[PDB]
């Protein structure tokens, strides 16, 4: 019965934000899809693309459910107050341009969705860009502190459009974007930490 | 009788920032109108414009209201003090750079007005911009993570000149504007977003 | 009987930073004088200018002051444990970027004197620059979101030079600043706001 | 028994992040080692370079030390919570800018590693980067303001590869990094603070 | 019998960070010394220089001071945590740049010392630079808010070398450094604002 300031003013109880939600102690199974956008920028010279996408992120955390029989099944919550997973571009030269309110939809059930929409550079292969294969940059995302045993990260597998999203004012246009899984691993650190691998194959629109 | 620090002081002890002011199951009434302040760059190329507009934005907060019988019926409050929509520009490519003073106008019925003066830059139709019939770029704007059920936005239709604002020192000019209702939907998620459909048709100034 | 740390604790116990100290219900006379200090990237085919200079703001906060007959008369303090006018300039096209530590200089009777130095990039008229006679660029500065019943502005009017602050290492060269009060209404709202006028007739430095 | 929330609590409630950690009277032994990830852009005429590197940070805070008989011997925590070594390249310029979430691990045994992702402009030699003996630009970091005697600074110490970090869609390549130990001084400060030289000997890459 | 952690709380307990430790109605002495680590873009046409220099502060506070016959005479703080001088460069034309931890060193004699490296723009006299009697850059640095019998300066005018500091690799060398004191007013404000005058000569690098 309680209306949505209570969910919310509950989930300030309940929530840790920089408590891992791992549940038996398994691994907090993230699901990460690149939605593109748009691709500025591009530098075949320097190996350089400046891109545009909607990260959707998805995950679960058992102390956000409650009880919604007879109240809103879902809400959008600051992410400030919720744990949030740590998850970098690998291979990224500047930081994540966070272009949209910085705000997670939680069902009741402890369903976490945070789709914010990103500018950011990446350091990638760039060469092909001005052919008919194109060139196919990739993107390494995945958690700069959590190992695979505390996070494990999939693609969201659906055959969806790869340029659903893509502007068509963009002087680039997607010819197919694959996203793979992987787990990185180095002598620095034991353990391996996973992460999705966002292949991006564009070319220029236009050519002769 | 009482001061604008009783209003504000009251505003402090209802005000939820974080939770929609929804009253049963309908929805937040956000009006949304862009007043075109500037064009500042174009790029006919990469279909980019870097423009100012002041973004005129009206909403309902019934919690809010007060007795200004014998007091002042409005006050200027700091928006962090308020809950404000999660607008976000679909089509920018760079994140929303505020001019202003970050505050809102609150009237003793609960009305709420917000218009900040902002810079920013989309990804939109350029072509043409060079032509006697100009360019048209759209810029939609909408909710982030409020559907429809939570959060309407609407237009402000009027007898206003769409260059009431315009600088006239910019290299361009506006020729029409207009903003239209529209909705959003993606595989991503199931319901539906509202967002106005902002049509800025201006192209560059001639010898005239 | 006190000291500067007293003085500091009662103000902090005085005042309102988020409510304007209204007197006698007429609204707060704020002085505002522009210090030119430089002209730095100008465009004329943009009309787009880049400059810096000191924002002499004065007002009266009663709410602050204290008896110093065997007392420090004056204080510095950090303008967030004061209330400062929501001050912004109409045609400016950057944000304005604070130099200075923002402290303000506070008297015992309650003047308050806020002085930073400012950079910052405005849409103005450019056109004859490079000529004898030089370009005049205007830039509008009053309240963002109080109207002339909440506060009034004026040019603080001081037996100066144009140029007493103004670098003589600048390319440019001021010929002449006259700063007048104004007001300002548009359709979106029925009140109207108090603005000043600087109008800065400045060429670039011929040579010979 | 405890979880890591429990662990995260205790940790959070006994760090103390403006005190160094200093064992007994010994110095906080600190160990720096950089890894680098690309090499964006050289100057040649002004000896300035734009680098990438994971900054491999390692100390000890026994304070932070709990049982982890039947929990967990490691967890995520925001640097903010924990007392950080003052780590500054003194031949930077320009702020580091950290890439990634600033999160460091803290193992039971009071351990902590913290290595992020920075991205930072340095003034060095850069003669000879197009020649087959490429350039070798040296970086110092070590403590802003403790010296010798409450920090103590060592590279990693470990036969490791250089380029195995390092991007392979840079626009040069490296040669060799040897990172050695070393001191600093000035007639300002009479003590002595510990560095870490690193020589990055690189070179563009041939058009082969 | 005091742990650092001891002299900290003492100091978290007495410092007043918005409140200038005055003693008995006389100024604040503080010393300013500018290190010159490296010059950086420079323009003769627009008489613009960036700079990064460590600006050597020191004051004093009796407050904070304790017994440390067997206990650290000196410890390093956050300068949040401190009252500082509100020093600013007069003729700066950006913001300052903080490369370094922003921490202090309190000595137990109540001695404080601040000595951040910092990039900064100024607006100065650059004709010359590539001449042999090089070029004469001046830069003033002195409090924002507090005159002469408030706060004073003077350079710690040592017998040390100009170029100690300074890189090897800048493509400028400096020929000679003089920081005199000084003092400025201006008809905006009655009292006069002490302020150090560093008059940098530089001259480019050309084998010739
Ligand atoms: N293997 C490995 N190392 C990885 S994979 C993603 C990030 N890292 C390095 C790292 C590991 C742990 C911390 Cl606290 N910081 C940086
Ligand atoms: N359809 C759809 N999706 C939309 S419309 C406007 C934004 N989005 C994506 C989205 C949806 C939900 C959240 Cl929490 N974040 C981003
Ligand atoms: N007329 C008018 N409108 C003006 S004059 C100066 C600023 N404005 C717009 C405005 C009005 C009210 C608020 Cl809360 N924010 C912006
Ligand atoms: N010698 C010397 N000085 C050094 S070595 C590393 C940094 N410094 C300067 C310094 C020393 C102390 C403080 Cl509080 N701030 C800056
Ligand atoms: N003379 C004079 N004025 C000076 S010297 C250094 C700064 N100023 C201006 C000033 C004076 C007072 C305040 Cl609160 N802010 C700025």
């Amino acid at each position: 019965a309680a209306d949505r300031a209570d969910i919310l003013y509950n989930i300030r109880q309940t929530s840790r934000p920089d408590v891992i939600p791992t549940q038996r102690d398994r691994p907090v199974a993230v699901s990460v899809s690149l939605k593109f956008i748009n691709i500025l920028e591009v530098n075949e010279i320097t190996n350089e693309v400046d891109v545009v996408f909607w990260q959707q992120t998805t995950w679960s955390d058992r102390t956000l459910a409650w009880d919604s029989s007879h109240s809103p099944d879902q809400v959008s919550v600051p992410i400030s107050s919720l744990w949030v997973p740590d998850l970098a571009a690998y291979n990224a030269i500047s930081k994540p341009e966070v272009l949209t309110p910085q705000l997670a939809r939680v069902v009741s059930d402890g369903e976490v969705l945070y789709m914010p929409s990103i500018r950011q550079r990446f350091s990638c292969d760039v060469s092909g860009v001005d052919t008919e294969s194109g060139a196919t940059c990739r993107i390494k995302i995945g958690s700069w502190t959590h190992h695979s045993r505390e996070i494990s990260v999939d693609p969201t597998t659906e055959n969806s459009d790869d340029s659903e999203y893509f502007s068509q004012y963009s002087r680039f246009e997607i010819l197919d974007v694959t996203q793979k899984k992987n787990s990185v691993t180095y002598s620095c650190c034991p353990e391996a930490y996973e992460d999705v691998e966002v292949s991006l194959n564009f070319r220029k629109k236009g050519r002769s």
